[PDB]
């Protein structure tokens, strides 16, 4: 049968100041055309806690085979405890499991600030989770795109539009042995 994704993103899933339809996980669903649907739940901004108060409701309606996790990035972006972020985390994988779909945690990691220690703290918790809960660690791609300023708004920050189609070509390669 056709089963469902659910992306539990931020903007790096929403596509920050963009139509839905524009972020790479509409064109991932629109490659997939009608053998796997690609719902994405995500929101500019979600804190990992934002995405937990979300994920009931979403797990309900949509009733995924799959959950990809793709958040904590903006609590690390506001010096957030990297052990809140964990609990946080390890919060949503378990209500992932307990409606009996398939977790796929992103890894995440932060842009330079001082020093490296909270930097490493912040980035150690996914491969921590994912060994924790055996689940698929999927590698980040932010840092890439941001090589490319073409790929990038006029901040620096965020993926543009034409980012998305690199990055869903790119998910969908390591989606794949889903
Ligand atoms: C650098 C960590 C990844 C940041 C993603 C969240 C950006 C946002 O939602 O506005």
């Amino acid at each position: 049968g056709m089963d469902t994704l659910l992306i539990l993103g931020d903007s790096l899933s929403a596509g920050y100041r963009m139509s839905a339809s524009a972020a790479w996980p509409a064109l991932l669903n629109d490659k997939w055309q009608s053998k796997t649907s690609v719902v994405n739940a995500s929101i500019s901004g979600d804190t990992s806690q934002q995405g937990l108060a979300r994920l009931p409701a979403l797990l309900k309606q949509h009733q995924p085979r799959w959950v990809l996790v793709e958040l904590g990035g903006n609590d690390g972006l506001r010096g957030f405890q990297p052990q809140q972020t964990e609990q946080t985390l390890r919060q949503i994988l378990q209500d992932v499991k307990a409606a009996n779909a398939e977790p796929l945690l992103m890894q995440i990691r932060l842009p330079a600030n001082y020093g490296r220690r909270y930097n490493e703290a912040f980035s150690a918790i996914y491969p921590k989770l994912a060994k924790e809960f055996d689940v698929p660690l999927l590698p980040f791609f932010l840092e890439e795109v941001k090589k490319k300023p073409q790929w990038m708004q006029d901040d620096g920050i965020h993926p543009n539009r034409d980012a998305q189609p690199f990055i869903a070509d790119w998910m969908a390669k390591q989606l794949q042995p889903l």
